[PDB]
């Protein structure tokens, strides 16, 4: 099997991008996010991300996460899933986000949180 | 004025450390988990996360990743630092465990999600 | 150990009510949820909920979805949980929830979910 | 316009059918899983649940839960019926399935979440 690299260009069907540069020794990465949609009502800009891949027992489909801290908004997502080599060989990124808005109150931390998934091919 | 850099405890008696905060909002910490969904000896594990900055907040939003140690799962979290008049902290989170399947026929059943209120320890 | 279950009264910690009826052999039981709070600009009211009881293997505590179906939005939200006798022996529902938002457009489809948990007691 | 009532399936081939939709918003249903995380057999399951009716809209949000008969689980799916100009619908959905556990101390781990796109027939 093909190794399942997350270093590299992706998109997705709506057409946001990322971009993940090299994975460390510790499993460290950094990439940047262009998002086609916002739940904001401002100009969009480029986001940097930060995230680890798991490297116990040097899975060759790893499990990882990160977070995009978005430029143009007070909110955060954090994105977690797997790199799987797909059922037609290809790379696919499976992943699951929570996105966090800011609240001025705590009395209203329950309807912060939005949750969805996001699928991540190569660009 | 809320402050992510510290040690944190949860209901569970988890805990968690976060360094200082650089200018552009990253952090690294570790957490020691008290449970874990796994049957592996739980080790303290690394962290490494940001805090929003946009338009200063007194009270930001965040993300973080748990890089497990004595599992092939990721953990990620994200919420809010709230501090009341006292100057009491608490981090209200929600996260998603993601487990490692083997075939991506069972990606479906390999998330997981939760809470977790953090004060400090 | 008592068999924990779900018809009576209930609360959580926001003051939020819920009555839930008797549960028939099919394990379907009908109440009415009072939200203390919501994420609409509409006004509140008592809305029903229907939902099930799992009986398989007849457990002491099982678990359980329903709907909450809002008379005053176009919302609706769906819990899940697990009714336990907790360590003091009192019972308890320990639930997640997800809110669907109605939203105008499909490709406003991704932001319409919101996640959180609510644990109940008797009230 | 977006009816709930049908047969409906997804990529993995799950089915499921929906019968009438009452005044009261009500339904019922059946769901045939193609996966399941459980190591039983599978057999097809009731769904009740119920559409949002406020404001009549053409798209409708819509829950129900599924009481698996072959697991001690329950999934609960909410989310909206799409239709397009040509009379195409879609369901996009949001799922949480949740596991029955011993003790009250596992309760952290008991649910999973995903979402299920469902089109007829
Ligand atoms: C599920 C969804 O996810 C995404 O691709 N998303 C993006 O690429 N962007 C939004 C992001 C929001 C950045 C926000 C900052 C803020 O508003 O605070 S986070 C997940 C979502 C998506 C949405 C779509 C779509 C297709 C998909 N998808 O392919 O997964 O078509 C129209 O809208
Ligand atoms: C919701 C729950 O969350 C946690 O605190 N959790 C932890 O501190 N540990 C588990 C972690 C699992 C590590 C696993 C690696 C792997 O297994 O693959 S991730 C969230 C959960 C929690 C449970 C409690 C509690 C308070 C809280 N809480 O505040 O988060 O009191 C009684 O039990
Ligand atoms: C987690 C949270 O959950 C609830 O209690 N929730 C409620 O009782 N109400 C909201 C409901 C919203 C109905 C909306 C219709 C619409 O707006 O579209 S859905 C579950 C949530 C909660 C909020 C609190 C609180 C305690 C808890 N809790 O105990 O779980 O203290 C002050 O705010
Ligand atoms: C996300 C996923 O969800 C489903 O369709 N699901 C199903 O139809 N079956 C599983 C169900 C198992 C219930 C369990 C009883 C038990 O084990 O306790 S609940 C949601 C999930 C899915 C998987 C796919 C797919 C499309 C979708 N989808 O559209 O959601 O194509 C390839 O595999
Ligand atoms: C993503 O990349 C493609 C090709 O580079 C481009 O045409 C598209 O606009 C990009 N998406 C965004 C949101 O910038
Ligand atoms: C958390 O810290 C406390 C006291 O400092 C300690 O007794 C407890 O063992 C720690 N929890 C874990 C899982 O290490
Ligand atoms: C919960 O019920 C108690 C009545 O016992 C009431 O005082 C409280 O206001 C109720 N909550 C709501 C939202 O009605
Ligand atoms: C779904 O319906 C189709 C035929 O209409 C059938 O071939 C398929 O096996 C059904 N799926 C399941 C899980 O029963």
């Amino acid at each position: 099997a093909r190794k399942c690299s997350l270093t590299g260009k992706w998109t997705n069907d709506l057409g946001s991008n990322m971009t993940i540069g090299a994975v460390n020794s510790r499993g460290e990465f950094t990439g940047t996010y262009i998002t086609a949609v916002t739940a904001t009502s401002n100009e969009i800009k480029e986001s940097p991300l930060h995230g680890t891949q798991n490297t116990i027992n040097k899975r060759t489909q790893p499990t990882f996460g990160f977070t995009v801290n978005w430029k143009f908004s007070e909110s955060t997502t954090v994105f977690t899933g797997q790199c799987f080599i797909d059922r037609n060989g290809k790379e696919v990124l499976k992943t699951m986000w929570l996105l966090r808005s800011s609240v001025n109150d705590i009395g209203d931390d329950w309807k912060a949180t939005r949750v969805g998934i996001n699928i991540f091919t190569r660009l």
